[PDB]
């Protein structure tokens, strides 16, 4: 319009602006808390109002990022609490935006949520508006980059669990299962979006685009790559808006997507009807899980246009992107079967193989072979998944991790020790979500999910960077990533860590843990061990882990588990410390 503002308040209504406020104030500011931020809201939206009835009024031509960056200067306790990013206050537009994003916390250290049914059945019988406000909030401040659209459809089917199941006879067995259903489905999605904007922030849009045309032409292999190029368009500019904090533009760019897949049906996919008949947020969510359509009857080979032709360089040369992307679409419409990581580096290759055999005096020759130097690039994935699989199916899923924690501590010994305890978590989870899938299925699973990931343990590591492989691995190419880790081994450089006793003492406080923080506990024993003992044996740590659950489980039974610890605790470093020699 006249008014950015306006727009998007007209255009997303009322609920939905506010709750995309509520969260851009959350994934910016981590550590204020939520009543202050929704007072923040509440002015801004009254503005936004302001603006709506009359566009001219003084201030309503800014853009929302100059706007919403106004109110988070105007915070009274902002130095205090964020430091440096108060600097950030002192400069200009676009700079100032791009400073805020950068004191984006990827790991807050914020309390992990035990949801109780009581108290979260009594909030939402009380405030039903400000219950699905509180959501949107805790997860928005642990996921700076949290797709918010998206947040918003999971804040909706959080409420709808809650009004079902707080009039069920027993609240917490009716709930408990659906919110940790749910809660992996969000976690997921956050890290799914993380290598999104991560992509664009270090690759270029450029590397977003590519992955969009491999993963929408094997969707919708019936539409014409002149749609997919214009859904892809689309659907980056959608993305690179919330990568950049433009969560209101985010939103509406998004459901006008949505309105112009459904209304072209017809020439995108015959999987949409059923999707293309929900309510706006549910409309999007079902588009993006869409069941991919089926492939046209009678296509000639990926050899016809890319190996056996004659012009192959002419046209290249004359149009490299739209060749490629080319490529990627008619590759990728061929094999939904594929992994989009292995799609995209056989277009990377195919890429390479262009531009080497191009600069030759007879081009033909050289690129008419390249389909055969692509199929390499399918096999050398199957090795891995096979061994890992097996691997996971010896040992299952905890027994994995912590052989996941072995080999890539002795891989990146320098990485700090949360990260390696929380990624080699994540890695052994790989083999729950994949190797029980149908054989086939397995690859492009454990793909996709590693790429998830790998990408999480390069944002951490980007910050307090330490490991000159992981910096190597994360920055070379996004495509190649698992590769490059897969072919790490240990560094015989590495001058191993100085003992010291204070991390290998247990407190009587560990028998109090859930589950979980009791693996992570001795997952971190075990990860400062090998960092301590780089060489030590597969067969030694069985029976130092062997005698850590010996020793763990003959305290936590013990008349003075307090008195145990005290002396029993000494006898394991002891014991340990000859052990590994
Ligand atoms: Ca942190
Ligand atoms: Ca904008
Ligand atoms: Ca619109």
């Amino acid at each position: 319009h006249k008014s950015e503002i306006a727009h998007r308040f007209k255009d997303l209504g009322e609920e939905h602006f506010k709750g995309l406020v509520l969260i851009a104030f959350s994934q910016y500011l981590q550590q204020c808390p939520f009543d202050e931020h929704v007072k923040l809201v509440n002015e801004l939206t009254e503005f936004a109002k302001t603006c709506v009835a009359d566009e001219s009024h003084a201030g309503c031509e800014k853009s929302l990022h100059t706007l919403f960056g106004d109110e988070l200067c105007k915070v009274a306790s902002l130095r205090e609490t964020y430091g440096d990013m108060a600097d950030c206050c002192e400069k200009q537009e676009p700079e100032r935006n791009e400073c805020f994003l950068s004191h984006k916390d990827d790991s807050p250290d914020l309390p992990k949520l035990k949801p109780d049914p009581n108290t979260l059945c009594d909030e939402f019988k009380a405030d039903e508006k400000k219950f699905w406000g509180k959501y949107l909030y805790e997860i928005a401040r642990r996921h700076p980059y949290f797709y918010a659209p998206e947040l918003l459809y999971y804040a909706n089917k959080y409420n709808g669990v809650f009004q079902e199941c707080c009039q069920a006879e027993d609240k917490g067995a009716c709930l408990l299962p659906k919110i940790e259903t749910m809660r992996e489905k969000v976690l997921t999605s956050s890290a799914r979006q993380r290598l999104r904007c991560a992509s664009i922030q270090k690759f270029g849009e450029r590397a977003l685009k590519a992955w969009s045309v491999a993963r929408l032409s094997q969707k919708f292999p019936k539409a014409e790559f002149v749609e997919v190029t214009k859904l892809v368009t689309d659907l980056t500019k959608v993305h690179k808006e919330c990568c950049h904090g433009d969560l209101l533009e985010c939103a509406d760019d998004r459901a006008d997507l949505a309105k112009y897949i459904c209304d072209n049906q017809d020439t995108i996919s015959s999987k949409l009807k059923e999707c293309c008949d929900k309510p706006l947020l549910e409309k999007s969510h079902c588009i993006a899980e869409v069941e991919k359509d089926a492939i046209p009857e009678n296509l000639p080979p990926l050899t016809a246009d890319f190996a056996e032709d004659k012009d192959v360089c002419k046209n290249y040369q004359e149009a490299k992107d739209a060749f490629l992307g080319s490529f990627l679409y008619e590759y990728s419409r061929r094999h939904p079967e594929y992994a989009v990581s292995v799609l995209l580096r056989l277009a990377k290759e195919y890429e390479a193989t262009l531009e080497e055999c191009c600069a030759k005096d007879d081009p033909h020759a050289c690129y008419s072979t390249v389909f055969d130097k692509l199929k390499h690039l399918v096999d050398e994935p199957q090795n891995l998944i096979k061994q890992n699989c097996d691997q996971f199916e010896k040992l299952g899923e905890y027994g994995f991790q912590n052989a996941l924690i072995v080999r890539y501590t002795r891989k990146v010994p320098q990485v700090s020790t949360p990260t390696l305890v929380e990624v080699s978590r994540s890695l052994g989870k790989v083999g729950t979500r994949c190797c029980t899938k149908p054989e086939s299925e397995r690859m492009p699973c454990t793909e996709d999910y590693l790429s998830l990931i790998l990408n999480r343990l390069c944002v951490l590591h980007e910050k307090t960077p330490v490991s000159e492989k992981v910096t190597k691995c994360c920055t070379e190419s996004l495509v190649n990533r698992r590769p490059c880790f897969s072919a790490l081994t240990p560094d015989e450089t590495y001058v191993p860590k100085a003992f010291d006793e204070k991390l290998f003492t247990f407190h009587a406080d560990i028998c109090t843990l859930p589950d979980t923080e009791k693996q992570i506990k001795k997952q971190t024993a075990l990860v400062e061990l090998l960092k301590h003992k780089p060489k030590a044996t597969e067969e030694q740590l069985k029976t130092v882990m062997e005698n850590f659950v010996a020793f763990v489980d003959k305290c936590c039974a013990a008349d003075d588990k307090e008195a145990c610890f005290a002396v029993e605790g000494p006898k394991l470093v002891v014991s340990t410390q000859t052990a590994l020699a």
